[PDB]
């Protein structure tokens, strides 16, 4: 909050415009997301990130990193479950020994005994005219803000152009939640027209943060500007 106005919302031409490839957030929504269930980190780079054994693709670890120390803390040393966006460019992960690798932002929440899936309803508006609508589940009581936007842009870029190679089938948007306590808050889901090269930590750093919420009575909208 408070909800932004067309104006504020970072525009897919200008992005071109700028030499900039809306593919490469296109792949951060289509390629699988780091998944894992009952894990603890082995170590830490920095104080406000953690490291796990945890296997993604070709790698065998994955970092995450979390806003701040206090909000590491809490989840080191504790069994938990990951799911997260990974990036590879910038991503740098010094052995346990004495380089590449697999990295990502916030995604944990404790593990606890398996149990039902819940489905969520996202909300779509465009041009605030047409209405639109479609399920995304996950099996967790308390969830991240960021497995839900992942499971929701994946649909969206996967059904409705959300992202292109070259650009987008809309031209603004974001996609806005409300907890059942009436708060809310927002993401443009588009990148600022400055970001070329694309800096993956300049982009998936909202997920520092690692909110979690219910995912019985969370509220998911997402509404999109046509050009």
């Amino acid at each position: 909050q408070p909800d932004p106005k067309l104006d504020e919302l970072n525009k897919v031409s200008d992005y071109k415009s700028n030499k900039g490839t809306m593919g490469n957030v296109m792949n951060l929504y289509m390629s699988p997301p780091v998944e894992g269930r009952g894990v603890i980190n082995s170590r830490q780079f920095l104080s406000h990130d953690l490291i796990f054994p945890i296997e993604y693709k070709s790698y065998n670890e994955v970092k995450t990193e979390l806003e701040n120390t206090e909000l590491a803390n809490n989840y080191k040393g504790k069994k938990v479950d990951i799911f997260g966006v990974p990036y590879f460019y910038t991503c740098i992960i010094p052995k346990s020994e004495p380089f590449g690798g697999c990295c990502m932002y916030g995604g944990l929440t404790f593990n606890s005994s398996e149990n039902r899936d819940k489905l969520i309803t996202v909300q779509v508006t465009i041009d605030n005219r047409q209405s639109l609508g479609f399920t995304i589940t996950t099996n967790k009581n308390m969830v991240t803000i960021q497995e839900l936007d992942y499971k929701a842009r994946h649909w969206l870029t996967k059904e409705k152009k959300l992202y292109e190679f070259d650009g987008s089938a809309f031209e603004s948007g974001y996609i806005k939640f409300t907890e059942k306590n009436n708060t809310s808050f927002w993401f443009d889901l588009f990148p600022k027209k400055e970001l070329v090269p694309f800096v993956p930590y300049k982009f998936l750093n909202i997920y520092g943060d690692n909110k979690v919420v219910d995912s019985k009575s969370i509220k998911m909208e997402v509404f999109l500007n046509t050009h």
